[PDB]
């Protein structure tokens, strides 16, 4: 790293947006993984709405209407839905989060194309919310749970692409990245020999999203999903994209008010797109925040904020490497992880590590991180976990090493 | 009405807590069926935990994890899910709104208790979260949908709740109160008929939380469930209640992360309740301000605020049995409507008379409400509705009927 990049990374030019870094100046968040502190006029967004154009023809609800359409359109630019040029909003679906959606494609996309003896393909390194709803409907429909594995580098292979993915394949879903290891997967490549094999794409997003530029149009991705409160919006809200035909194709989820056109006693015709997926009163106040949140990134510029999140993981893992007792669960080069960086202290369990951590006012995470098949697979029942984003800078990484030589010095081999 | 109880709605010592009302003066906001007005408290609540304990074994997760355990606390308190006297927090399991709810209960406890030829009984009155759900889950188990119908007075008769509710029937769901007719159903007298059936008692509260006292444990319910944006809470948050030994036997709706206690590449354990049916990051700040919306209405208490509004019933169903010209499309005495009351300008279609209240800066709901098959019923094809909430007044009301005789004088039988 030449001394510009490390200038780059002392300087802070934007953690003064987040009121609760302001006034918490000692606090080294290292935790967004889990999820985004708030840019003040994202918290503000959503007060607002509440205050000036709460409702569910009179002006209120139209400006209400009005609020979901352009939030609905910003979204869709923002991950390259686009038409013309129109952004392809009819084709954005909410949800409470990245979870609800993989349940909701697991479900409606498994009950449409699911026959029994398909193979359902997914990575190792999955969140438990793409892998327990395969597991599920798996076993509702007949269709076999298959495992795309890594090399010594963390990565999935060509070969094994190829290997996993065969005629059988009906599904495939695969993290874009891992909120684990930071391994960004060739989704687009995988996306083509899925394709090639009569199987639809499923993409999670929810660790790329906040930090990689994501274009639903070049991934060749069939259905996509991620979280707004890991990329600075509010909790509450989840996004889930899918090709226009596709969305059209599959039954509803949740079904009840708002989703239908007409019912009777007896059956229901579907709204179209994507109300017949958005059933009951939606969040319009957390939705309109998540239109902020997108605003607020974009005017920060998404290149920036790659660009100095790379170098803050670079230096992150530059600097764990230092320190002869720490074992990085995951490749020893920073710019092979995209935000997340876990590691473990050598013999020290990682509730202690993170305990000391807290005490010196550094937040990390410590157990599975929801991902305990790839632990299992890791031989790891629990690891820390520090993740970086574009409020961070060099002195939140400096203070997380410092606490790292306290646990040491606590804990360690001396002891 | 007596000279009292008119001065009483003439005053309004409420609405000056409510952000919106206090900027908009002249609007009469008579659609609280469709969602609340929100208190300043409310929403500074939300915006506070954003800007102070924003996270999903450091502070701010501690803090986060302790607010989310506090409400829900003081919502089991509010329904009378207590205890010792300890509130039955654990009990307590929160949702988008109350359609999701509804879906859970329908799909696992549909899964869980349904055999072929089983009935599932619900009201003619249902919202059309509390009737696609049942008629989904009736498809897929060979279960059979009920209707339980009403008399020339809009209730449900003892006779009709013995002849409808028999030894076949396993799930019997109905509303507390209608959200057309307001209508407040003997929800403890027909949960007596269904456990001697040997049936599971479900209750949409969605339009009884907000209005009039509610104890789970006076009701008999097995399940009851309600939306926080319809009691002066926040939107994007729904709450079920449920026995603590049937949500035990219940399997899991959605699953994924934070709903597990361990998984592996084939398998998962769940989580006790209420985690088990909590799946992925929550919308803490979202609970975070239903506990202080809760707050909120016990401090002005919930007696106060149902003889106001029962007052304000009354005084609005009165003032339109004035309008010869308007048909109310349900009972003509006001102490017979909780909150609702829908009704027809003769000869006009809703759209025109919610338009031109509008323009009288009146706010009211055209359509059919989402109770269709309750309209059909009824011979409508749509209504307006009118509701009103503890922050309306006398001149609210006032302003609605004037907008009325405006609306005769455009469209009616002169013209
Ligand atoms: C955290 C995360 C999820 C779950 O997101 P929720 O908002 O909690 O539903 C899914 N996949 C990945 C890769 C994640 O990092
Ligand atoms: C509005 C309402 C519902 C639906 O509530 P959501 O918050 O939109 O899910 C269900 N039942 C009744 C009686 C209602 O009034």
């Amino acid at each position: 790293m030449t001394d510009t990049e490390v200038a780059q990374i002392t300087d802070n030019p934007y953690k003064a947006d987040f009121p609760i870094l302001a006034a918490n100046p000692k606090v080294a968040y290292l935790d967004s993984a889990a999820t985004s502190q708030r840019p003040r006029v994202v918290i503000e967004a959503q007060s607002r709405f509440y205050e000036t154009m709460n409702a569910n023809l009179y002006r209120w609800s139209v400006d209400a209407t009005a609020a979901i359409e352009d939030a609905r359109a910003s979204i869709a630019k923002f991950i390259g839905a686009v038409d013309n040029d129109k952004p392809e909003s009819q084709q954005i679906i909410f949800t409470r989060n990245t979870s609800e959606a993989l349940n909701l494609v697991a479900s409606s996309l498994g009950r449409y194309a699911l026959k029994p003896g398909d193979d359902v393909v997914i990575s190792i390194m999955e969140h438990h919310s793409n892998i327990i709803p395969w597991q599920q409907i798996c076993k509702a429909t007949g269709a076999n749970l298959v495992y795309l594995r890594m090399n010594s580098q963390y990565q999935i292979t060509p070969e094994e692409i190829a290997s996993k993915i065969t005629e059988r394949a009906k599904i495939v879903s695969v993290t874009h990245v891992s909120n684990v290891l930071g391994t960004r997967n060739d989704i687009k490549a995988i996306a083509k020999r899925t394709h090639a094999m009569g199987a639809y794409m499923v993409v999670d997003a929810a660790q790329s999203a906040p930090h990689i530029l994501v274009n639903v149009h070049d991934l060749d991705c069939d259905l996509l999903a991620f979280s707004a409160h890991k990329m600075c919006g509010p909790m509450g809200i989840g996004v889930l994209w899918g090709r226009a035909e596709l969305l059209n194709a599959m039954p509803p989820f949740l079904t009840g008010g708002e989703m239908i056109d007409s019912v009777t006693e007896t059956g229901a015709v579907w709204a179209p797109v994507p109300e017949k997926f958005e059933a009951g009163t939606q969040d319009a106040a957390g939705i309109y925040a998540t239109g902020a949140a997108i605003k607020y990134l974009n005017g920060l510029d998404m290149a920036k904020i790659e660009k100095r999140e790379e170098l803050l993981a670079r230096y992150l893992v530059q600097q764990l490497c230092t320190l002869d007792f720490v074992d990085i669960v995951g490749s020893k080069l920073g710019q092979n992880h995209v935000g997340a960086v876990a590691f473990n202290v050598r013999g020290v369990h990682p509730h202690d590590v993170s305990s000391i951590l807290d005490m010196n006012n550094v937040c990390i995470r410590a157990g599975h991180h929801c991902a305990e098949p790839l632990l299992i697979e890791l031989h790891e029942s629990s690891t820390c976990r520090a993740s970086v984003a574009f409020y961070n800078d060099k002195h939140d990484i400096d203070q997380l090493i410092e606490g790292l030589n306290q646990v040491w010095k606590i804990f360690g081999s001396a002891v």
